[PDB]
């Protein structure tokens, strides 16, 4: 059904002559009618995987900023992905930085956005999930699907724990995992947070906050029935002295999982993105995250699992980014160069990618590259 030629000739023609945003809103609005196509294929046992208790039913997710205010959470997992990250949300909604802010550049499957965090704010984002988790119990096939939330600050917040705290208290019941973010590049200076000590008085201040949401106030309205878990995500744009500091960080504070990674400001040689500012996401930031993942699984000892993000397009480069050491990969990008498809599509290369290399399991592929 995702697979229609109709929607290829549809998306083909939205990326020639229609705004990104415009198309994203469009087909979020789709969503929210239940009028996109669903995914009838029963994955592969032999492709599950997982994070601690969190059971994914595929590796494959959609990562953060794609439903930023949980409007379309429904539709975007029936499209055949085990799990979602909405959000980032703040405590205050956003409209974001000056439209136009997303572009992109088809040749090398890319995009470079300056959003600045636009949603709904926490509150009426909030409001969106517990429709979904309260939808969950009466549709049995979104049973076993996962949703994370991303956390942030408002633009103007002094102190950012505040705001991860204020997130926590309202939204933390019905994440299944939420993931800290110190990565965007688009809300000055977010990425200061990634030194090892303010990295560290976060992920502990925002454990203690979810270790309190018991204490303070059934309880786990999301599909473990657990406290969330944390996860952090990171930039791609750290020097090697910054990535071991992290890494012990992790390692100390325990932290369940790395995103590793959000999008880059360091992209220099696509000509239609010199006069645009923000974060490099597609086929351009597969190799820089990558070589992240490696570094990361190792400055860790392989002690934090993995998730990864981006440059994810083919079956190839998500067992690329298992080999490296992700658990779960997330698609963003795919989403908008190869549309719908996009999951049915990316299951069925793995799956025969995992036959032909003669692993059992996905789980046997997890950080295979190094040795
Ligand atoms: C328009 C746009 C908005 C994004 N918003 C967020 C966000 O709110 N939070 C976040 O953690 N990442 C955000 N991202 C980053 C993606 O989650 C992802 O990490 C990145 O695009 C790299 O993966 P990709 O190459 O598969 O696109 C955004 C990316 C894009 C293109
Ligand atoms: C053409 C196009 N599509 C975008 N978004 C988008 C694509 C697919 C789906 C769907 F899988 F149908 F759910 C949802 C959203 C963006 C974005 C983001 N930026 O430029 C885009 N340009
Ligand atoms: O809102 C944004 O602009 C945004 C958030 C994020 O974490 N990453 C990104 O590239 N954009």
């Amino acid at each position: 059904n995702p697979e229609f030629f109709l929607y290829d000739i549809f998306l083909k023609f939205c990326l020639k002559y229609i705004d990104g945003e415009i198309c994203h809103d469009l087909f979020l609005l789709l969503g929210k009618y239940n009028i996109l196509p669903y995914d009838t294929s029963n994955d592969s046992i032999y492709a599950c995987t997982n994070i601690k208790h969190l059971d994914f039913i595929n590796p494959f997710g959609v990562a953060a900023g794609f439903d930023k205010n949980g409007v379309c959470i429904d539709s975007i997992l029936k499209l055949g992905f085990s799990f979602i990250e909405i959000g980032t949300i703040t405590p205050r909604g956003q409209t974001g930085n000056a439209k136009p802010r997303i572009f992109r550049d088809v040749e090398s499957r890319s995009i470079i956005n300056s959003c600045g965090f636009n949603n709904m704010g926490c509150d009426k984002v909030t409001e969106n999930l517990i429709l979904f988790r309260k939808r969950q119990e009466e549709d049995k096939l979104l049973s076993k699907h996962i949703v994370g939330v991303s956390i942030g600050k408002n633009k103007d917040t002094v102190n950012i724990v505040d705001d991860l705290k204020y997130c926590i208290n309202k939204i933390g019941r019905y994440a299944d995992y939420i993931a800290i973010n110190v990565s965007s590049p688009n809300t000055p200076g977010l990425r200061d947070n990634q030194e090892a000590g303010k990295l560290k008085n976060i992920i502990l201040s925002v454990k203690e906050e979810i270790d309190n949401l018991e204490k303070n106030n059934f309880l786990w309205f999301n599909t473990t029935k657990k406290k969330p878990l944390v996860f952090v995500k990171l930039a791609p744009d750290l020097n090697q002295e910054q990535k071991k500091e992290i890494a012990d960080v992790l390692l100390e504070t325990n932290i369940d999982g790395m995103i590793i990674s959000n999008t880059t400001t360091q992209i220099n040689d696509i000509k239609s993105f010199e006069n645009k500012k923000g974060g490099v996401s597609g086929a351009k930031l597969k190799d820089i995250s990558t070589k992240f993942i490696c570094e990361m699984y190792n400055y860790t000892n392989k002690q934090i699992p993995i998730i990864a993000s981006g440059g994810i397009f083919s079956g190839l480069d998500a067992l690329e980014k298992i080999e490296a050491g992700a658990s779960v990969c997330q698609l963003y990008s795919c989403l908008v160069f190869n549309g719908m498809k996009s999951a049915v599509q990316i299951k069925r290369e793995l799956n025969h990618l995992l036959y032909q290399r003669g692993y059992y399991n996905l789980k046997e592929a997890i950080g295979r590259k190094h040795s």
